[PDB]
């Protein structure tokens, strides 16, 4: 799609058999989602860092659908004020900024 | 331009007679820039909010050039870990997310 930015670019993602809402966040390197139980191995990742890091679980090669774009990418699972689709997944969906 | 998101979408902005780097941040409602002296009236704005707000100065109708695109928009001036072009200015430059 073409998403204008008058509103927060919140998109529906499908991940871990759940439909979630997430913000297409070009300011985020990574994709951080709250409350998904992703299967399989993960490794700890420290994210944030300003005032301390937040430990999240990094799951790699996660199938995630973003606006009916099935991609695969790293999803960090842990506390996030809002579910964020970061650049890592936006590149997968071939999402670009255009002006 | 079409900006792919493999890297942080840092763009050069021209504001307050200065060339600055700023992140095209679709996750940011507002544009927050540090160390720009903007002329004229401003009103305080509280931004952030998680753990407390940061007070910044809201300058309205600021001429700002983003990747050569002259636009006018609200620029919040105050502490920001990175200069952020938020959606408010991305709409002005006609920046959209596309995939
Ligand atoms: C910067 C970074 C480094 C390593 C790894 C990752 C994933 C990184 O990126 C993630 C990140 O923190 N991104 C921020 C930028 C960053 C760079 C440097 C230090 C810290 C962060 C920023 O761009 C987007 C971020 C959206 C956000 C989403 C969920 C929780 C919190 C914030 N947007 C916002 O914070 C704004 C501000 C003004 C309040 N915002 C979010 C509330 C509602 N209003 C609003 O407009």
């Amino acid at each position: 799609p073409q998403i204008t930015l008058w509103q927060r670019p919140i998109v529906t993602i499908k991940i871990g058999g759940q439909l979630k809402e997430a913000l297409l966040n070009t300011g985020a390197d990574d994709t951080v989602l709250e409350e998904v139980n992703l299967p399989g191995r993960w490794k700890p990742k420290l994210i944030g860092g300003i005032g301390g890091f937040v430990k999240v679980r990094q799951y790699d090669q996660v199938p995630i659908e973003i606006c009916g774009h099935k991609v695969i990418g790293t999803v960090l699972v842990g506390p996030t004020p809002t579910n964020v689709i970061g650049r890592n997944l936006m590149t997968q969906i071939g999402c670009t900024l255009n002006f």
